[PDB]
């Protein structure tokens, strides 16, 4: 099991100026269209089996000022999913952010297991 | 050499309310951020060689409305783009559009050669 976020930072209620979402694999992917020209920093809490991602808890995206603008949590009702599902939820999100000229950096673990 | 687009279509000028344009290779994807939940159809005029694509002249995207909301055109300063470039511009455009809950359909010719 791995962690990039304070139990606080993962339990922090957050909201969007311009809500967007996309449901993939077993993964909900939300992200605020309002954000542009910022650095976004990706932090995932997740589990691992045999040196590889096993299950995602939450990935959240922070700005320089530590605000969260996008999350990638499992589906509430129907969460079962693989890790190949995750790499895509991320491509998806990252893709959306970079459309608004934001530049993206990812947690170290996030790059090891994805 | 293939043409989904009547000359009027590929020549006509067109506008956006929430413009956004990414770059990839020698190609310039612009899209109107202001469009939500519309069906978009991709028509592309392009040159083919053998049984695969050669040079995009342009790819525009239309609502059932006939209005063009996106365009993947070759950058004038450097004009050269690649086959793979085009594959990327398109994926990028789908993705950027599909965030606004838009549904896409591609011309036969596009699906055939890309």
């Amino acid at each position: 099991y791995i962690t990039d976020m304070s139990i606080e930072e993962i339990s922090r209620e957050w909201y969007m100026l311009m809500p967007r979402q996309k449901i993939t694999g077993g993964l909900m992917v939300k992200m605020d269209q309002a954000i542009m020209d910022k650095r976004i920093t990706l932090k995932a809490n997740f589990s691992v089996l045999f040196d590889q991602l096993e299950t995602l808890v939450s990935l959240r995206a922070f700005t320089d000022d530590g605000a969260i603008v996008a999350e990638i949590s499992p589906i509430p009702s129907m969460p079962g999913h693989s890790t190949e599902d995750v790499k895509n939820a991320i491509g998806i999100l990252i893709g959306g952010l970079e459309w608004n000229d934001n530049s993206i950096r990812a947690s170290e673990n996030i790059q090891r297991f994805a």
